[PDB]
């Protein structure tokens, strides 16, 4: 007997649909999306196939109008209907933009329902940008703090960090499409992991080791070729241009290398040795290695770090 895990992805309020809906459109398989929302006429909009709406005998079906408690409310009412979007989850990633009402307040009560379900449940949110104000930014402050308590790990991408990956013309929703990738690469990396026998092999026992109550964490990708491949691809995934949380203090590592025949133990070792100098700690790591034929020349390093 193997074990498939299920994997759910959550979107919870306005920011963490449109995340839902465009990683439906990117493409992907062997993950159930759940969209949750108090605003009836954005989730009639939704591509997901669970759609949740939360809080319409308190907003009429409207949004929370910035107003998190009545997030809060909202799922709160709406758990039996949350419970069962999430039933039979072994994994659960909430996504959310913290600092409105829906998100702010709904996506901790979405969190604890699946954690205390049993599954592992990863939170990945935004902060706002500063050009929204204060206001907006202590109110999603403290939804983040309600998301560590809820969640087993957190990662937290500030929006003010897009605007230093973008020129004067970057279309916003091209630098949206950025801030998607920190979730979207993270699912899927767990979905290769679980999918792949490795010649040396983690599985989703290792991930739960890595990532159950810890905290904040990192998950990142890095595909690179050439010279220095497994160095460039170790940088790549543990950069953080985006990120609250860097790779600086990671006290544990789940590191899986995928190459074709040619990966070396060289440089898995060097790429190991990255991650844990970056680390600046004595890392815990847990090390994968899976060699697909079909890659040639091409190496990919995939790096989730928790015990910040
Ligand atoms: N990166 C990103 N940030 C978003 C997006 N939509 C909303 N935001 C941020 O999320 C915050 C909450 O917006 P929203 O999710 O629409 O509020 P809610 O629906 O009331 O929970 C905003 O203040 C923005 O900082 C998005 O698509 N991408
Ligand atoms: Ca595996």
């Amino acid at each position: 007997g193997s074990h498939m895990a299920t994997l759910k992805v959550i979107g919870v309020g306005g920011g963490g649909n449109n995340a839902v809906n465009r990683m439906i459109d990117h493409g992907m398989n062997n993950v159930e999306f759940i969209a949750i929302n108090t605003d009836g006429q954005a989730l009639n909009l939704s591509k997901a196939e669970s759609k949740i709406q939360i809080g319409e005998k308190l907003t009429r079906g409207l949004g929370a109008g910035a107003n998190p408690e009545i997030g809060k409310k909202a799922a709160e009412e709406s758990r039996e209907q949350i419970e069962d979007a999430i039933q039979g989850a072994d994994m659960v990633f909430v996504t959310s933009g913290m600092g409105g009402g829906t998100g702010t307040g709904a996506a901790p009560v979405v969190a604890k329902i699946a954690k205390e379900m049993g599954a592992l449940t990863v939170g990945v949110v935004t902060r706002p940008f500063s050009f929204e104000g204060r206001k907006r930014q202590t109110q999603a402050a403290a939804g983040v703090e309600a998301m560590k308590a809820a969640v087993d790990t957190l990662i937290v991408i500030p929006n003010d960090r897009l605007l230093d990956i973008v020129d004067k013309s970057t279309p916003m929703m091209e630098a949206f499409k950025e801030a998607d990738n920190v979730l979207r690469q993270g699912v899927q990396g767990i979905s290769d992991l679980i999918a792949v026998s490795g010649e040396v092999n983690l599985d989703f026992a290792d991930v739960k080791t890595i990532m159950s109550n810890q905290g904040s964490a990192l998950m990142g990708i890095g595909v690179s070729s050439g010279e220095n491949r497994a160095v460039e691809a170790a940088k790549k995934a543990i950069s953080s241009p985006l990120l609250e949380t860097s790779i600086v203090g990671a006290q544990g590592v789940l590191m899986n290398i995928t190459g074709g025949e040619s990966l070396s133990l060289f440089e898995a070792q060097e790429a190991a040795d990255i991650v844990q100098d970056a680390a600046d700690e004595d890392v815990n790591m847990i090390f994968g290695t899976v060699i697909n034929p079909e890659l040639q020349d091409e190496i990919v390093v995939t790096v989730i770090a928790t015990g910040f």
